[PDB]
């Protein structure tokens, strides 16, 4: 009754929508569940930014699961404005609601409470129905080392700054994790990893969604390490118009966007990696030594359908 | 050429944009400046608020010069929303009496960012006014800490609290029993950088028709400020804020009620005194028929009303005229 899923980013948040609505968690609750849902989320997008600390997968998990998403958009409040943006850029220099959390969560960490706290204490008003631990309490921040354009240098970026400005426009040789090899698992990261009945990798960007998690002490071993089946869920939708186009954080290490090739990326548990089942969308083909592949259907339209992905991913692993 | 002014909040904007009209500065610029207009404001009021720094003096003037400031409000943007302010509720947190706009917040977020990187106060003042381009120079009083306190008896539990001048003034509106005022940090609080250069090369040194305790007080309560006042050339000419039976914006009455002296201009003067004996004036306005005595003070009853920037340009205008600054 105990499953824990890795996650970053809207697509995360999406696929434990499902994983609530299989297991009546949550806003799908209709009485007291059987079961509990761990997250362990990504953290490498976290930044200061204004004086204030931004956890924006953290938050899209409370907001999507607690239900404060904006249907319409897809992504920040309902009725949001972004007045203060707005003084921000006539500054010279992130929603008006979206800077409460902001201030809420700076004053909380600046008077000691760890992340983990933190995230608790802000999901007393959201109650995603969910155990949403941080990856890690300490600093660990997904960078880009780019060509500067202004001398020549490589740079480290922070990802977001990367994702708005630079890609696309200057070269790009590397991610990497500052902070990383300082950091710690998060309180209960290990003990959610090792209990658990499965653990799944959600359908998030492989790189910089769920790659960061891995790169916390701590984490890596315990996903070799734990007695849990350990299903992957493939990021790569085939047969979009015109192909689609090709995953840019991917495409920075040199893995085609392929299922074959994201799979290879976790890699066999058998061997050196991490899966022992990996999820495809239905019509796409991998073979992993060591693995097992399944086609099935993995668009995440609606909780519905995500609710069928992660029971695929419960009868691949034989677990109930 | 060079003037100098001790101001507060609403009250010492709308006097200094007098100043701005009378010589032609800021919004009211009008071909090459001849003159140069430095407000020293009070910082009294600053407070730590869900943890950004709030500075509604300094703010309230730099965003009244620079075109920014809400017209029935005199605190805080036109135009001002509050989303941010609801989400803090919606979040069960607290202080949930202080009233921080979304348009507010990112002076707020840029100087409190600048501050915790080590910036003085008085850099992070220049910086925000490029934006707004007040037209004067804004400096604090101080840049380190001088917060104005207030001791009450509580409603709670009838107990004697110390409370900071914000939750005196907004959350209970001076309405709590008040027994005295304390200006912790000002001893220890040097006069911040240009403050007393611009009181000894002022041509005049105006003590805006400001809060005499809250907001031209602790001003005076920084060991540098008030030698620089006494030991200056430039004639200092006062303006009461009280005008003598008609109610004005703030709680000036309630303020001087604590520290126990009488509502009237003549009280106010001699409250600030003389520069002849161990007072600050030189000279001390009053409404149009006030009557005032103070012993080596000029007093010259005028029209103190600061209606719009054309009749407070003549105020400005009345102490020089005092003064006999041209
Ligand atoms: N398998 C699958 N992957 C999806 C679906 N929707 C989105 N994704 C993947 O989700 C990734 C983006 O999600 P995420 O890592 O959470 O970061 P985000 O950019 O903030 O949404 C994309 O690279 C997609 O490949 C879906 O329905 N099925
Ligand atoms: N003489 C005079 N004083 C005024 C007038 N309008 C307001 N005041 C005074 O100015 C004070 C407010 O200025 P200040 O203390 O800087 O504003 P605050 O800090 O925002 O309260 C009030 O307490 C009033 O007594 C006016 O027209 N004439
Ligand atoms: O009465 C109020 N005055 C508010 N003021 C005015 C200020 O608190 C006091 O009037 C001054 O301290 C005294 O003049 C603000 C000033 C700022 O710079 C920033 C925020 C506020 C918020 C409030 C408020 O919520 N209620
Ligand atoms: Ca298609
Ligand atoms: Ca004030
Ligand atoms: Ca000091
Ligand atoms: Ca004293």
């Amino acid at each position: 009754m105990k499953i824990t899923v890795l996650v970053g980013g809207v697509g995360g948040a999406r696929f434990l929508l499902g994983v609530q609505n299989l297991l009546g968690l949550g806003s799908f609750a209709d009485g007291p569940s059987k079961h509990e849902l761990t997250a362990v989320v990504n953290i490498g997008d976290d930044a200061w930014m204004h004086g204030v600390r931004i956890c924006p997968d953290l938050d899209t998990c409370m907001y999507t699961l607690g239900g404060g998403i904006d249907p319409d958009r897809g992504w920040g409040h309902r009725n949001e404005t972004w007045n203060a943006k707005e003084e921000l850029a006539a500054y010279g220099v992130l929603g008006d609601r979206d800077l409460a959390t902001h201030l809420v969560r700076s004053q909380m960490l600046r008077a000691g409470y760890p992340l983990s706290q933190v995230t608790e204490a802000l999901c007393k008003r959201w109650q995603p129905g969910a155990r949403l631990l941080p990856a890690s309490d300490e600093r660990s921040e997904t960078h880009v080392v780019i060509t500067d354009p202004t001398d020549g240098e490589r740079r480290a970026i922070h990802f977001q700054e990367w994702w708005v400005r630079y890609r696309a426009k200057v070269p790009t040789h590397s991610f990497a994790y500052v902070g990383a090899d300082q950091a710690t698992a998060g309180p209960g990261v290990v003990e959610a990893i090792g209990d658990a009945d499965i653990v799944l990798l959600a359908p998030s960007n492989p790189v910089v969604s769920i790659g960061p998690i891995l790169q916390i002490p701590g984490i890596r071993g315990a996903l070799r390490s734990t007695s849990a089946p350990v299903i992957g869920y493939s990021p790569i939708i085939a047969g979009k118009p015109l192909r689609g186009m090709a995953d840019e954080c991917l495409k920075v290490i040199g893995v085609e966007s392929t299922s074959q090739a994201v799979g290879e990326f976790f890699g066999a548990r058998a061997g050196t990696g991490l899966l022992d089942g990996w999820l495809v969308h239905e019509g796409d083909h991998a073979q992993i030594e060591g693995v097992k592949v399944k086609a099935v259907p993995l668009l995440m339209t609606d909780p519905e359908a995500t609710a069928a992905m992660v029971r695929a991913g419960l009868d691949l692993a034989g677990v109930s």
